[PDB]
């Protein structure tokens, strides 16, 4: 003597929410006759819920999600799911844990001193200063003395072809920004992971001088992470995450997202 299909549910909170912001929907039971309402909201965490019997025999439901991601709202009437139920809700916001490692090189001065080496002998090496002046460099180990501050470009060629790692950049002085677009990344840790199993990827910033590279994993639990600078100038990153869920791995170079960052990374259980 009730009819679940006559139950109507509407409102933004049926499809969309935001972290620490109330999401709301109306349950209209007026045409459903006799029967009880049961309601649950399942997702990354349990969600506080409020209801208000409105004047017009309607019931306003208000919920507050504390963690982003994919939720579902179960609405049953007389132990039967109503039309549209369960409703998929996507909740945007900051993951609850953000785990980052951020690698920086600073070199705040220029000084006409070639007492160092910051950078099979038929090799041509050229350097282009920030002001665009290109000049040939002596030669492993390139001897060029920057006179200018800013991002330099450095190309090393054998037979007139670039070697491994060339062309690259060499920034001296105060960092500010820029260069994120030319940064590269790849590895399975950038599209999926398994809880408790290391997930790797590599980064090539092509920056031989000053720069800042921030790798972050944001999502429902803690991460263990490791980072290695490699001989070739690349970066290895590995992370182990504690719980299954939807995570975000972001690579920022001098404060800007590299081209596919942040990468959505579903993490499965063991
Ligand atoms: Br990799």
């Amino acid at each position: 003597m009730g009819d679940a299909s006559r139950v109507r549910v509407s409102g933004q909170g049926l499809h969309e929410g935001h972290t620490f912001e109330p999401a709301e929907f109306i349950i209209d039971t007026r045409d459903a006759g006799y029967g009880g309402l049961s309601l649950s909201i399942e997702g990354p965490s349990k969600v506080d819920i409020n209801t208000e019997d409105l004047e017009d025999g309607t019931c306003r439901v208000t919920y507050c999600p504390t963690e982003p991601g994919n939720y579902i709202i179960n609405i049953k009437f007389a132990d039967q799911h109503v039309p549209g139920s369960p409703f998929s809700v996507k909740v945007t916001g900051e993951g609850r844990v953000k785990e980052s490692i951020t690698r920086r090189r600073r070199a705040p001065s220029v000084a006409n001193v070639g007492s160092h080496c910051d950078l099979i002998q038929d090799m041509t090496a050229q350097v282009t200063s920030p002001s665009g002046k290109t000049h040939e460099a002596e030669i492993y180990c390139i001897r060029f003395v920057p006179a200018e501050m800013g991002t330099h470009t450095v190309s090393v060629k054998y037979k007139g072809q670039h070697v491994p790692g060339s062309p690259f950049q060499f920034t001296v002085g105060p960092l500010g920004e820029g260069g994120a677009h030319k940064v590269r990344a790849g590895g399975p840790g950038l599209e999926r992971a398994e809880a408790g199993v290391p997930a790797e990827f590599s980064i090539w910033t092509r920056e031989a001088g000053a720069g800042g590279l921030a790798i972050a994993v944001e999502g429902p639990s803690k991460a263990e992470i490791s980072f290695e600078d490699r001989k070739d100038g690349s970066c290895g990153v590995a992370y182990v995450v504690q719980e299954p869920g939807d995570y975000e791995v972001s690579v920022k170079f001098n404060e800007e997202h590299i081209p596919d960052s942040p990468f959505v990374v579903p993490v499965a259980s063991p």
